[PDB]
Formats: structure tokens, sequence, C-alpha cells
């Protein structure tokens, strides 16, 4: 009874579940978490066929449920503050609705060693000038920092951090990540340029908030099985089994 | 007087106007065209030299002048409720301002055959997880559904449909379009790339409102010879009658 | 004293900030000031490691900190006024809000010789219909209309203009441009084009806003060293003198 058919569909369906992982027919993720202090999420997911490419300005970054809004001071008179060096006009230091940590999740067919995790303050420059900025601060070079995590066949990367009370509490980030290839034929070949390009939008920066994590978790994370890892370290992610009729080196 | 000086600069201006399509000089575009309940219209101009992707999020595709706004339930109280199953906290079922139908219009030098419409619901993902979305599902390859309307020498592509009251009433929508190539030589060839890839936001994603259909055929579809066709069936389109010396095949 | 260690230190320094320019590890930068009637300036810095293009739309192009907003008149009826001929509902002619005129500067390591400058109206739609449309009119080849300022060895480039009170003073504009490549390995050639394309949102356009120009040279400016010509034509830009050993042509 262990070899009928029927059980044969499902092992075909646990097998197209683990190899359409590398296959082009799936998707690339990264999700960005954002938790702020009244115990809410606000997530983005950023997405793409074969390259992930994003920024995440500070509008993106910031609560937008819990609104930070004292009917009193215009949003300039603490933006100005944030743009420039004592340059605000405002009698709030720091918003409530900035974040106070993230995690980054890298899943699907990710190369986590192309990843970049560019998180600047509000103006987005790195460094001391325009001029001086580098493209790649050498805190933007995070694969190696991610946690891999497995589930079953399943591979994910989680990143976490606390953003702080200095500049990047007033975050900005630029995200981006290759699909791995395991072999020579690149997906932005001449050859294959073309059908990319044309799905370079596909998808923008997508975004939710949740109330809070376990109510993320239920409504989100394991509704649309996005492997995830909670504040106190348990994993949720879908679990698939190897299935293999020979042995792997 | 068939034959006067004057009447071939007339024969150039319209030879310019159907060689210009094929040219590498021209545009190519997708409109979308969204219908709300109330009669109005939203619309989209996607455009670009040689390759369109564009996603359309949830606010850009819900009607935002005739907004949906009861002065007593934040937006959150909906979205959460679209974001996952019964995780809403709305007196709302469906929101007015959520559109009724839509027409794709592809017109400019597009090959159809490689436009892709892919509609999901608000979430953006395709099937039951997302490491089992698909990239392009059945119903995205939505080429040989397009209708081929002709005027004159003028060629462009519609494609209608409901969004209904399920899922995709609560829609999200990604397209690409690349332009018509009848030769060889690539667009994103490593020759040329560089200078399309400078032209990626050349435009990025523009949308207009109207009151009725009647009335942004009077007030843009015929002011920017925006190939048409009416709710009645009824083509709106520039027509520039073929011109040739000799027969064609 | 001229020879110590930690004035070749210091030399290291300089020439780095040099040759940092024409560097990989830099940015190129177009820098877009918007200048309104009431004095202040609102920014956008568009920005890549190696190909720049953005649509700033109406939205991005008006002051959006000193609004327009009578509260009488929704946004749609003046909107549909400069979205079709005659097609308005608004007792207002021209916004408060539209800029004056604009400055363009383009800096790091631009080929200016690449850089594109389209100005549209409100549609941006070139020309008299979508499919008679250039996707370069004559006015968007702006390369040799900017000046070219120098700053020790740093060079940049300044085009300025009116908006005026035509169909461009309800401006949208695409800007694009590539960085300088003096060599023949192409930055999107296949074996570099994926890493690339990996960055093609490394940044997205960013915006900031200032009371006034001034006021922005001393808080913006010069305290992250953009490259600036001010209303009455003083050069703001860091300065690093020429270093070499040898001669040069
Ligand atoms: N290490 C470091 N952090 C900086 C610097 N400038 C700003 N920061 C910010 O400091 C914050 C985190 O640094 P921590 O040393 O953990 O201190 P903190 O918890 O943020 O609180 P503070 O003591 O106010 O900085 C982040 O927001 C950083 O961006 C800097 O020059 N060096
Ligand atoms: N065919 C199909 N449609 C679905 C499914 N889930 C949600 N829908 C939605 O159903 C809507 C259109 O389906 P129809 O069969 O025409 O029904 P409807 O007019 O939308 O009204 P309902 O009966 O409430 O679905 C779209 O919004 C679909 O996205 C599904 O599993 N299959
Ligand atoms: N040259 C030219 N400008 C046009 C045309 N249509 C609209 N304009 C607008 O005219 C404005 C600038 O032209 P100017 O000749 O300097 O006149 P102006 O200062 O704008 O004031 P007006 O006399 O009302 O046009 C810009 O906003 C242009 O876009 C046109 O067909 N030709």
């Amino acid at each position: 009874m262990e070899n009928s058919a029927r059980q044969v569909a499902q092992d075909t369906r646990e097998l197209h579940l683990l190899q359409h992982i590398k296959s082009d027919q799936s998707y690339i993720y990264v999700f960005v978490f954002l938790y702020y202090r009244d115990h809410s999420v606000r997530v983005w997911k950023l997405t793409n066929p074969v390259s992930i490419s994003e920024t995440l300005d500070y509008d993106d970054l910031i609560n937008n449920v819990n609104r930070c809004k004292s009917a009193r001071e215009p949003a300039i008179y603490y933006r100005e503050g944030i743009t420039g060096n004592d340059a605000g006009d405002s009698i709030i230091d720091k918003a409530y609705c900035e974040p106070v940590s993230f995690m980054i999740v890298a899943c699907g067919d990710v190369d986590i060693q192309t990843i970049e995790v560019n998180i600047q303050g509000y103006d987005e420059i790195e460094g001391v000038g325009i001029l001086d900025s580098n493209v790649t601060p050498p805190y933007a070079i995070t694969a190696t920092k991610f946690e891999r995590k497995t589930s079953g066949g399943y591979i994910f990367y989680t990143y976490c951090g606390l953003f702080g009370h200095g500049d990047r509490g007033h975050p900005t980030m630029a995200v981006g990540v290759e699909k791995k290839n395991r072999n020579a034929f690149g997906r932005m070949h001449p050859m294959y340029v073309a059908a990319n390009y044309k799905r370079r939008n596909f998808w923008a920066k997508k975004d939710w908030w949740f109330p809070t994590e376990g109510q993320m978790v239920e409504q989100f994370i394991k509704q649309q099985s996005i492997p995830y890892v909670t504040a106190d370290n348990v994993m949720i992610a879908p679990c698939v089994r190897e299935i293999r009729h020979h042995a792997h080196y």
C-alpha cells in the first residue's frame, strides 16, 4: 500500500515542490519584517523570477497604520530634522512609528551569496558625501551573516537586527538578490535577457500590516506558507521531506 | 493634381506614421482601463521604447476619485480582511471602489505574443503558497485571447473581462510586453542593451480618471489618438490607410 | 615636512576621491532641483551604480509641503483640466504649487553625452498622438546644453530652465544617464549584466524639501557635498586639487 499510484501522485507533488525551487518556474523572495514598539509588524514582499532589486524608502519603513500625527506639527517639521543636521523644527526627537528591529527572510531559490542589505539614514547617502559614497559599504555584504534554516529539503535564510537610535533609526534600505544559477547559461544571457527584462517589475514591492507577530503568523505566514522564524526563535515553515531513490553525496 | 508635391508631403506623413510603428523611434503601449460601478474609468498608461513591465497594486486599481471612506473605519479594517482569510474587522464585505471590469489595450508595435496579464488577489501570490507560486499561471498567457483590431494599416489588441466577486475582485496585476522584433538583432543584445536599460523607466506607470467612458473618449481617447473599443463595441482609433507602390503578399 | 607619511596618507585620501569617480565603486547622480514661487525647493536624487532611469510624475514635481488645497475643490477638478483640453472644472487656472524653474545637476562619473531630460505636460505624451510620439524629441537631447563646471579635478554638469505657463507648467519628466565607460567592457556585457541588473533600483528616486535655496545650501548641499550652482551663479562644490607625479596631456 506504500506503492499505490495515489501515493506516487503524492510523491510527484512533493518532488515537484522541491524541484520547483530550482526551476525557472518559481519566484525568489525577500521578505522584510519591521517590528514596531506597539508590537505591530509591517511586511514587504520583494519578489522576481530571477532578480530582486528594491528600495524601501522611509515612508515604506515606518508604521503607517498606527501613525505618528500630532495634530500640531506638519510632517516636514520632523523630516527636515532627519534631512540635515540640526535642521529640524520639531518638539519630537524620534518618531514612535520608526521600527525597532527587522528580519530579512530570503527564500525560494535565492543565491544568498549575491544578497545585499544596505540600510542607510533618511538621505540614503553612505559615508561623508555623495562623491565618496561606496556602492557597497562593508555592512551591506550581509550574505555570510544570514542564518541558514532548513525544513526538510527546503532551505531559507534569516538576518535580524535592531535599527537603533542613531541615523539608521530613520531607515531607508536597498535590498537586492539573484536567483541561484547552478549552471553556466545566465538568466540575463543575450538569448534570455529580454524575457527576464520584461519581468523586471513582476512584482513591484508589496506591503501589509499586522497587529502582532502571533496574529501575522496565523493569518499570513502560515496561510501563504512563508518560511519564518518567530521572536522566541521558533521556525514556522512548510516542510517537504527529501525524496530520492538513490543516495546523495 | 493627385500627383502634387503637397499631396506627396501628405503621403510622406502617413507613410511616416505606419513605419514609425515598426521603427525604434516609437513607444509600445499597454493601456489598462478599469470600469467602476459609478460609470467612471481609471486609466493607466504603461509604456516603454522596447519593454513594458509594471505592477498595478490594489491602490492603483481601485477608484481613487470617488473614494471609499466611511468616516468610521480606517483602511486597515478592510485591508486586513483581504490580506488573510477571515482576518477582517470591517462591516463592509466588498469595497464599492473596486473595479467591475477591465480592458487591456496593447498598441504601437507590441509583439502581442510576448504579453502577460497576471491578475491576482490582494496578496499578489499565485496558488496555495509562495514556494509553489508559478511565475506564469495558465491564465497569464493571455496573448491568444486578445482580439486583433485593424484600422487601416494600424493594428492593435484588446482583452476585456470582469474582476468578479472573489479574490480577483480585490485585484493586483502584473503586465509585461515586448516590442515586436521582426529581425535578429535583439533590442537587449550587448551592443544595444545599455541604451535601452537607461530607458527602463521611460515612462513609469501613469494614471488618469474620467467621469464616464463617453467623456473619456472625447477628452482623452480621441485627443491622444489612443486606439480603443467602447462598451457598445465601437472602435475608436486613428486610421491610416495603407500606402504602397507595389503589391503586398 | 612636505614629505611626511601623514601628508601622503592625505594624498592617498584625495587621490582616492578623484579615482573613486571613475571607479565602479561609486554612484552616478542626477539631482533635480525644483524652485517654487514661495522660494522653497523640492529636490530629487536619482542615483545608480551604472544607469539612472526615472520618471518624475506631476505629483513628484509640484510643491508637496506648501500644498495647493482650497478646501472647496477636490484635486480631480483641476487634474481633469490638465488631462484634456478644456476638460477642467476648476476656478483655478494654474496651481501655485507648480514649479517656476528647474536645475538638473549631473555628477559623479556621468557620461553627460548619454543624458536625456524629457519634460512633458501632465499626460507624458510627446507630440500630437501616442502612435506618433517620438521616444527622443529634439529637446530631450540636452547633453550639449549642459554647462560643464570644474572644481579642481572634479567635473559636473548643470542645466537650468523655466517650466513656463504652458503645457510644461504642469510637468512630468523622464531623466536617464549612463556612467561613463572609458574602455570597452560594457557594464551590461553578459559577464557583468546580472550584477548591475540586481542593482537597478539602488536607489529608487528620493526627495526632500527646503524652505529656501540658502537654507538648503547649508543644511544639504554642503552637508552632503553635492556639487551645485546657486541662483546668483556661485559654484558650491567640494574641490579636490589634482595630484599627479607626471605631466598630463
Ligand atoms: N556604530 C555606529 N553607529 C552609528 C554611527 N552613527 C549613527 N549610528 C547609529 O547608532 C545606532 C546603533 O548604534 P548603538 O551603538 O547600538 O547605539 P543605539 O542603541 O542606536 O543608541 P545610541 O547610543 O544613541 O547610538 C544605529 O542607529 C546606527 O546607525 C556611527 O558612526 N557608528
Ligand atoms: N474559477 C474560480 N474563481 C475563483 C476562485 N477563487 C476565487 N475566484 C473568483 O471568482 C470570481 C469570478 O468567478 P465567477 O465564477 O464568475 O463568480 P463571481 O461573479 O465572481 O461571483 P462568485 O459566485 O461570488 O464567485 C473572480 O473574482 C475569481 O478570482 C476559484 O478557485 N476558481
Ligand atoms: N514653444 C512652444 N511652447 C509651448 C507650446 N505649447 C505649450 N508651450 C509652453 O509654453 C511655455 C514656455 O513658452 P514661452 O514662449 O516662454 O511662454 P510662457 O512664459 O510659458 O507663457 P505663455 O505665453 O503663456 O506660453 C512652456 O510651458 C511650454 O511647454 C508650443 O507649441 N511651443
